[PDB]
């Protein structure tokens, strides 16, 4: 069963930004574990001491982005959007702990137009790090403060501009990501994270534009 | 069974260079098919078939190896990238007269961009498909050397790689591996922290898998030599002389 519950430990614990938390996970079991998918985490219900894996016993579950995955060093890294049982157990880990995983669940273009939050961060910093080197487009990200602006290494043609504001102030953001000129053929476009940021660009595009089903991933990853 | 063989239908063909024909295949059934490049077996119908009898070992298909070109789960779609010949076979067959709503059966997946800081590379164009889709889940700061040898001028195509990876084309038969060999033999290579990846025709993989056993010392699990096809042979002369080149 390659795609089975992993019940793994936190190897040690990282803030590559204040409120992003880097926790790499290890176990001889991410040997035979079949780019950025997202997994669902199982952590205990209150009362359990542990997430109990296979009927009123199952564990509560989130849905999160695989950073990275580094089979040799037996090493998979998520990264936590600081702010639910989520994200107490991203406040209280410590090395240690136990975490189960289930199995997991970047398209080729010249034109890469990208819009998320905190909880999208992940994917689209993944999503670099195999981005061509040549891509165009553009990068909008709405961050809750200013001290999580963060750097994130791009293709040379790829463009990169923060919004600092709360999740309700869809705004400057979503002002300037429709006033930008966008390319409908060999494009992807890619919106994740909240729920105001995710359907206002996709109807954006639905409107404005005649792109493909396969061309728009428009995913809300959680909801104000 | 995720890993049963499944029959798909061409959805749409492509001609990315003169002699590489990329053929994409659907089905709703590569719904749950796993997730590079890998290698896959299709299986051809015999001469006396009509279709492919997927699995009385009478009607045992023909099989080809060949590399899973890019594999989209949500669009249902899977790309395999054909090197046009005119030496006949089945595969070749299938690749020429393929029009969309052909069928063709494939079986599952059997990791191929290995983690390493340097890389060298070389293949012909039955290994550019493996090549391409190595080199676009490389990290940015990967560095090496890439040598392919194509049959002519038209199928360079571009290819996108790091920075820091050369990339150096061939035009020749299979006959003229020497230019290629020359060149990529006189590369200074690191021994550490490096992955070798030698596919494609025989008489690229055999020489480069000697040079770096002779000048350097580097682990075989470092080593990728795997003579795709042998210039002169069909799959069915050449299936146990590859056996026992890769286990030599
Ligand atoms: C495919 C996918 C991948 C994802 N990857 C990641 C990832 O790598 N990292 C990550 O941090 N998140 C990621 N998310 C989002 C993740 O599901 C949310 O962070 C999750 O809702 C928070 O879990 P929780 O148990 O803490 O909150 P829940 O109990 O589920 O929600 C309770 C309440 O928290 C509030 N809330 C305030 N701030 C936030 C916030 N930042 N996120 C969520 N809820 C918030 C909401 O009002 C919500 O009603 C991903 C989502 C999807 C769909
Ligand atoms: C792991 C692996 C992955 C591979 N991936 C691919 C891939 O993605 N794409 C691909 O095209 N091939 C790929 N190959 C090679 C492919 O299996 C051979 O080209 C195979 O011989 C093609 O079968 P055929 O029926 O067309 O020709 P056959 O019936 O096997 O041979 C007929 C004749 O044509 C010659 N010949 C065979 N193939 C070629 C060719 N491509 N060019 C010129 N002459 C040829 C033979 O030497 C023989 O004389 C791969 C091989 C391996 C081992």
């Amino acid at each position: 069963p390659v795609n089975r519950p992993r019940l793994l430990t936190v190897k040690h614990i990282q803030d590559v930004s204040p409120h992003l938390r880097r926790i790499c996970l290890t176990s001889p079991e991410l040997a035979d574990y079949p780019g950025g998918a997202h997994i669902k985490i199982m952590l205990p219900q209150p009362g359990q001491a542990h997430a109990v894996l296979p009927p009123s016993q199952r564990p509560i579950m989130r849905t999160f982005t695989i950073r990275a995955f580094r089979r040799e060093a037996l090493e998979l890294d998520i990264d936590f959007a600081l702010h639910g049982p989520a994200s107490r157990f991203a406040n209280e880990v410590k090395p240690g702990d136990l975490l189960a995983i289930s199995g997991p669940g970047l398209q080729p273009a010249s034109h890469y137009y990208m819009v998320g939050d905190l909880t999208a961060l992940p994917a689209i910093s993944a999503m670099a790090e195999v981005m061509p080197a040549d891509a165009r487009g553009h990068i909008a990200l709405l961050v809750p403060y200013q001290e999580d602006v963060q750097d994130l290494s791009l293709p040379a043609g790829v463009t990169l501009r923060w919004f600092v504001g709360s999740p309700e102030e869809t705004a400057p953001l979503v002002e300037y990501f429709t006033s930008l000129p966008l390319e409908e053929q060999q494009s992807y476009f890619w919106f994740g994270g909240e729920e105001g940021l995710v359907v206002p660009m996709r109807r954006h595009v639905r409107r404005t534009l005649e792109v493909d089903r396969t061309r728009v991933y428009a995913v809300p990853y959680w909801r104000h």
